[PDB]
């Protein structure tokens, strides 16, 4: 048909390859119509049925590919997305440009499902045209033959109907959490276990409890955190965090969940001194738990460790040698400093934050405790690796030695207001940092609290909070 292939052109040029064959297949009906003068056999029959035969299984193999990529595309953001929603309770949290990259990346995804959507109904028309072309020039009818075997069975998959409902899920978390001059507060607090779950109650009252997956059942290593703080034999980085000196940076890798969380998140807090106050420059980036011993020791460079980052091209020119030159920065400070691991927090962390508000932000800490990673006293714990293997998630690590581990015997909250200038936070905020339930201690450490109670021998400075 004349209109069927006019329609047929308007295809998507970057795959008309795979597309159906409509004009070589109306010509092979015509120049064999040309022979035989003007009859079609059996023989002729199935020569044209054999040519349909390769048709379809072009499109169905394709057609089964690209749904192979678009379900490991949603399958990749969606621990992409899992990942900055756990980052939203850290001193750190993502910024707007990187929900805007989510949201970039996702609509990417919502335009290959279309096009895929868009070649399946093209194709299915392309077939039933060339069949009504092959019952009109031809005396042989296919009619039924290829409306019950497209029907059953067909190009698009009913699979997609499941992938729209997780894409929708995964941009409302891209809309929800996306969106000048305003005072920032960071406070800590601690918290005695009978006063945890009556506090729970009380701020789940105002601000929701932040949950990453929400397609899965709750676990117990869901809640988890474990942070392995980096420093030398002369515990260098320590004593410039207590001391509070100027540039004075704290090196942690952190992994949130349990044993086989694959990324590693190299994370750096750096002491700003100023007219203004005291500034905490926080800055980190994502690493494989294959590639962070080589990485601390330099045998994975940087190039190395954004090979795979680079070559998909997705992120802005400016932010990619941002991300280039912090880990530079981190890897020099780890050899020429001699860095090694010190000490280890684990505690479960419960988050409470509104979508979108950053005005009052609190996180509960529970089972807070500090684990000595260091060789100082002639014992290898790490075997030569960037963490202990005999201890995980598994609390209260009941087969680590007494002077190996420290229960903490409180709760640290952790109370980040952003109020407006000339504005005054909620009531409910200013009656809870106040009462009895809280105990306001200013600057708390996890860094500093493990390596002066653990290596209390080792350090001569140590803070007002200890014994």
């Amino acid at each position: 048909g004349k209109f069927g292939e006019h329609l047929s052109k308007s295809l998507i040029r970057q795959y008309s390859y795979y597309y159906i064959s409509y004009d070589d297949l109306k010509t092979e009906l015509e120049d064999n119509l040309s022979k035989n003068n003007g009859q079609w056999t059996q023989e002729l029959e199935t020569d044209f049925l054999e040519s349909l035969e390769i048709e379809l299984d072009k499109v169905y193999t394709f057609c089964k590919v690209k749904h192979s990529e678009v379900f490991r595309r949603v399958k990749e953001v969606q621990e992409q997305v899992q990942h900055t929603v756990r980052l939203l309770d850290s001193n750190n949290p993502p910024t707007q440009l990187d929900f805007e990259i989510l949201e970039e990346e996702l609509s990417d995804i919502i335009a290959d499902v279309h096009d895929l959507a868009k070649f399946s109904r093209l194709n299915y028309t392309g077939f039933q045209k060339i069949i009504k072309k092959h019952d009109k020039k031809t005396g042989f009818i296919l009619k039924p033959v290829f409306q019950v075997r497209l029907d059953s069975k067909p190009f698009f998959k009913e699979n997609y109907d499941e992938l729209v409902v997780k894409i929708s899920q995964l941009y409302d978390i891209a809309r929800t959490s996306g969106r000048q001059n305003f005072v920032r507060q960071t406070t800590k607090y601690w918290v005695h276990p009978d006063n945890i779950t009556e506090l729970k109650l009380i701020i789940l009252k105002h601000l929701p409890v932040l949950v990453f997956n929400t397609n899965k059942e709750f676990e117990r290593e869901d809640s988890a955190i474990t942070s392995i703080y980096f420093d030398n034999e002369n515990l260098d980085l320590y004593y410039g965090r207590l001391r509070k000196d100027e540039g004075a940076e704290a090196h942690r890798l952190r992994w949130y969940g349990g044993m086989s969380t694959d990324t590693i998140f190299v994370e750096r807090k750096t002491h700003r001194e100023d007219w203004t106050g005291e500034k905490s420059v926080k800055a980190r980036f994502a690493l494989k738990e294959r590639h962070v011993n080589d990485f601390l020791k330099g045998k994975y460079t940087v190039d190395q460790v954004f090979a795979k980052m680079r070559k998909e091209g997705k992120k802005p020119m400016n932010e990619i040698e941002n991300l280039e030159a912090l880990a530079s920065e981190i890897q020099y400070v780890m050899l020429k400093k001699k860095l090694r691991p010190v000490v280890r927090s684990f505690y479960n962390r419960t988050a409470f934050q509104l979508p979108g508000d950053a005005r009052v932000r609190i996180s509960l800490d529970t089972e807070l405790t500090m684990v000595r990673e260091d060789n100082f006293d002639g014992v290898d714990r790490t075997h030569k690796n960037w963490r202990r293997t005999d201890i995980g998630v598994d609390w209260p690590f009941k087969q680590l030695d007494d002077k190996d581990i420290c229960r903490f015997p409180y709760a640290v909250l952790n109370v980040k207001l952003q109020t407006q200038l000339g504005q005054e936070p909620p009531e409910w905020v200013r009656e809870l940092v106040g009462s009895h339930l809280v105990e306001p201690v200013p600057k708390f450490s996890k860094f500093i609290h493990g390596v002066a109670t653990l290596l209390n021998d080792k350090v001569d400075s140590i803070p007002f909070w200890l014994p």
